[PDB]
C-alpha cells in the first residue's frame, strides 16, 4: 500500500556511484566529497504528497510531489529537468528528464534493503539503505 517506503534510511554501501556523476558530468571536486559521505534518506508521506529528504554532509534536499503529476526540478548538478515519481508494482520510479536525453532513480525494496539503482544512459549505480527509527 506503498507505506513500507515511508521512514528513516542510510547507506550501508554503493557500487559505480562516481561512473555516474561522470556521466552526467558532474565536477571532480564534487564528485569526490560527495562520494565519500554516506547519507540518511528520509521517505514521508503527508496525505496526497510525499517528500524526498536527503541528508549529508555535504547536501540538504527535500522534494515533495505527488504521484503520477509531473513538476520542473534543478537538481544538485543545476539542470533544468522534468520530472515524474510513479509507483510501477512496488518499484518507487522517479524519471528526469530534459533536451533529449533523461535519467532514472529507481527504489526498491529487496531483502528488507531499498535498493536504489541510478541509470544514466550506458551507467548504472547501486546504493543500498538500511532502516532506522
Amino acid at each position: 500500500m506503498v507505506d513500507a517506503f515511508l521512514g528513516t534510511w542510510k547507506l550501508v554501501d554503493s557500487k559505480n556511484f562516481d561512473d555516474y556523476m561522470k556521466s552526467l558530468g558532474v565536477g571532480f571536486a564534487t564528485r569526490q566529497v560527495a562520494s565519500m559521505t554516506k547519507p540518511t534518506t528520509i521517505i514521508e508521506k503527508n496525505g496526497d504528497i510525499l517528500t524526498l529528504k536527503t541528508h549529508s554532509t555535504f547536501k540538504n534536499t527535500e522534494i515533495s510531489f505527488k504521484l503520477g503529476v509531473e513538476f520542473d526540478e534543478t537538481t544538485a548538478d543545476d539542470r533544468k529537468v522534468k520530472s515524474i515519481v510513479t509507483l510501477d508494482g512496488g518499484k518507487l520510479v522517479h524519471l528526469q528528464k530534459w533536451d533529449g536525453q533523461e535519467t532514472t532513480l529507481v527504489r526498491e525494496l529487496i531483502d528488507g534493503k531499498l535498493i536504489l539503482t541510478l541509470t544514466h544512459g550506458t551507467a548504472v549505480c547501486t546504493r543500498t539503505y538500511e532502516k532506522e527509527a
